[PDB]
DNA sequence: GACCCGTGGA
DNA sequence: TCCACGGGTC
């Protein structure tokens, strides 16, 4: 029944900080901590004038409100605002006390899901309407494992194609070993498949797909080795535990809310960043 | 009257 | 090839 020909873009956020990452992280976590709690206007001032000091002076208003909404934000769930005012998410404080960025961006990927409260309303409403429900990095090492069980190797082609921007899959319909078989299907008969989308450049059909799998790399449970991607098995501990969550609904129910009402919409997005950052 | 993603330096 | 600036488009 695995129709991987049901093919669907499915992003998450562009990334900002993975070349400079071990200095950026450190910045975003100490800024946040020192500046917070307080309230939304000293908050924005605050953060925007300590982030340029890194970034370096000619760095755009834009860009420093585009890395305090999108990374230290949403993607990393780095701060939250409740009562009008802003504090550092419980992730937040668990890395100011251990420094320690592997759990960091396991954190990340444990509770990683589609849909989330980090897209765009427009974007949210196209992948409710779509049914799209995965924990997605649950779901890539248990394809991962069974790969391995079956003694082949996926490339990041194979787990773009088949996983990350398969509608099937994103939509929890499609057991782990079904994938397998269907990638031995294709190669016994010289079928290599790609993303791909008509007059697009590389980023946008892959970007957000090779940056999903860096997330997983900094939570030290895959290595990206040239086309290949591979289990660090010196944390088999971790990847197994995490791999039993690939048929699990998303933990963060994103089909209760009415999108149509204003309410509905504020509550979602804030019940996701409480979700996403805070321990629960 | 803030994520998305074209675009190009690294 | 990688990935992030900053303009593009609740």
């Amino acid at each position: 029944n695995y129709n991987p020909e049901e093919q669907f873009r499915c992003t998450i956020i562009r990334g900002k900080a993975k070349n400079m990452l071990d200095n950026l992280l450190p910045a975003y976590a100490n800024i946040i901590d020192d500046i917070c709690p307080c309230d939304k206007a000293s908050f924005v001032k605050d953060f925007n004038n300590r982030l340029i000091e890194i970034l370096g002076e000619e760095t755009t208003k834009k860009t420093l409100d585009n890395h305090r909404t999108e990374i230290a934000g949403k993607l990393f769930g780095m701060f939250y605002e409740d009562d009008e005012v802003i504090f550092p998410s419980g992730r937040t404080n668990k890395y100011i006390e251990d420094s320690d960025q592997p759990a960091f961006f396991k954190d990340i990927c444990f509770k990683f899901q589609f849909p989330n409260g980090m897209d765009k309303l427009d974007k949210v409403i196209e992948k409710v309407g779509a049914k799209i429900q995965i924990r997605q990095f649950p779901y890539i090492l248990q394809v991962l494992l069974t790969a391995d069980n079956n003694n082949i190797q996926l490339s990041k082609d194979d787990i773009a194609y088949y996983v990350l921007n398969s509608l099937q899959v994103l939509q929890g319909k499609i057991k782990p070993i079904e994938v397998i078989e269907k990638i031995i299907e294709d190669r016994s008969n010289d079928i290599t498949k790609k993303v791909r989308h008509p007059g697009k450049e590389t980023s946008y059909s892959m970007q957000h797909i090779r940056e999903q799998l860096n997330y997983l790399e900094l939570a030290n449970l895959i290595r990206i080795d040239g086309n290949l991607v591979k289990l660090n098995y010196r944390e088999a501990e971790n990847i197994n535990y995490i791999a039993q969550f690939w048929g699990n609904k998303p933990e963060f129910n994103a089909y209760k809310y009415d999108f149509t009402s204003e309410d509905d919409k504020k509550s979602f997005f804030k019940d996701w960043q409480q979700y996403y950052s805070n321990v629960n």
